[PDB]
């Protein structure tokens, strides 16, 4: 699993743990061991949500499975109520673009995760 | 309805009321009201088209619907429009990657727009 | 084709000619002319892989066919050694997602491939 979250939110307001704290509870969320869990962090980004520039943000999850109607909507919950408490963007000012990804579409460690055929 | 554009245009070259440009013209364009729209412009990339770093544009749209033939070719021809008069960005230089979302991988607002079932 | 690299290696760590060394070995493997290659390069990214900021990568690389189970293999070893070899990060700290992009969904020059 990899999660990217791009946002207008200065990167000084960006708190000690983030990181750390996004990839533990995604690990905890997806079922999956953190040795897999990818982030990816962009602050000071020039967005606009409504024609606003208030604090916002544009993010993605990839996943090789585990996406899907009831789980999405707890991996938004999960991860808008981060972005509300630790950047203090308003929920309704996030998108998370879910990928569920083929196993052969995914690269990494010079092959992908398709090794059946 | 998004839309991201990528581009090694300079931060100082990008106009200042862009954002609410591209928001307004992608608002009429997709027939969605503004509060839907977000817009997001990154300049000053690295980037080589072409195997040239004259000025290029790697773009996104993601909507719920309203993505197909016909459409994507009405979207390209708007936004390559504004990208070479805002930006002066000629538009084969510009890629956009148009998805169509499900509304059940879209997540907003602590869900998704997957509402109907459980 | 068009590959967009995110990494957490410096600016200053990126060597004269990966962009052009990008263009080249993908046109080669993708099998389609130089003109078509996009290529991006982000460095200086804040990123953790496995709970770790050592270096690492996130990219992607959109194609309109030239996608698959065994050409994706392939892509996966060249770009992953480009990247051990010219940013030093380790193949096994690299994600690459794949996409087939269908020719309707590509805009270029006011139109799409459609
Ligand atoms: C998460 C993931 C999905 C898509 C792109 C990047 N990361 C992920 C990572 C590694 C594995 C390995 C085996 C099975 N599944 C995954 C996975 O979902
Ligand atoms: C545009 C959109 C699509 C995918 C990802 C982000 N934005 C968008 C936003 C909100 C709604 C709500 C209801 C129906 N359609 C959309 C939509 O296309
Ligand atoms: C590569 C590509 C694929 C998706 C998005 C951006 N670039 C590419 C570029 C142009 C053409 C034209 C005709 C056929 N195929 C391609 C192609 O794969």
């Amino acid at each position: 699993p990899m999660f990217i979250v791009n946002t207008n939110v200065p990167r000084a307001s960006v708190p000690d743990g983030f990181l750390s704290e996004l990839t533990q509870q995604l690990a905890q969320a997806t079922g999956k061991p953190p040795q897999y869990i990818a982030v990816h962090v962009v602050p000071d980004q020039l967005m606009a949500f409504g024609g606003s520039s208030e604090p916002c943000a544009l993010c993605s999850l990839h996943s090789i499975g585990k996406i899907g109607g009831a789980q999405n909507r707890s991996y938004s919950k999960l991860l808008c109520g981060l972005l509300a408490e630790r950047l203090r963007i308003s929920p309704d000012r996030v998108y998370i673009n879910y990928y569920d990804m083929n196993a052969a579409n995914v690269g990494w460690n010079n092959s992908t995760f398709a090794l059946e055929h």
